């Protein structure tokens, strides 16, 4: 797993969130091009706990073209928590301790927010076509809705 992290101030977090290259319609975010840039955050201020936000949407379904390089940036903005972002082929419902191996791409547990800053990381992903899920592995979070769907085709 990706377990290397950097720290960002709030202006840096805002700058990064705006680099998501998706296009929104309803609760779907659609990506296009040779390399696509997904920027996800764990519980942005005021969004429902527990959830991921991508392109300002709660747990949206990501539509990714087959053959694209997927550059994921994951930011943990939720004070007191160490959320992860892990992609799996296993769908819901998830147990309190989700059983989702193998994790095809994703992170360990993130640093908890500290010192006025937020931990984030970047990883790359080259999926085969199919359906995937992005899931948090902190106990109980996926069971209470902290996941979303990815369609690569
Ligand atoms: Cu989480």
């Amino acid at each position: 797993l990706d377990t290397t992290w950097k720290e960002a101030t709030l202006p840096q977090v805002k700058a990064m969130l705006e680099k998501d290259t998706g296009k929104v319609s309803g609760d779907t975010v659609t990506y296009s091009g040779k390399t696509v840039h997904v920027v996800a955050a764990a519980v942005l201020p005021g969004f429902p706990f527990p959830s991921f936000e991508v392109h300002d949407k709660k747990n949206p379904t990501l539509e990714i073209p087959a053959g694209a390089t997927v550059d994921v940036t994951f930011i943990n903005t939720n004070k007191g928590f160490g959320h992860s972002f892990d992609i799996t082929k296993k769908g819901p419902p998830y147990a309190v301790m989700p059983v989702i191996d193998p994790i095809v791409a994703g992170t360990g547990f993130s640093p908890v927010p500290k010192d006025g800053k937020f931990g984030y990381t970047d990883f790359t992903w080259h999926p085969t076509a199919g359906t995937y899920y992005y899931v948090c592995q902190i106990p109980g979070m996926a069971a209470t809705g902290m996941f979303g769907k990815i369609v690569v085709k």
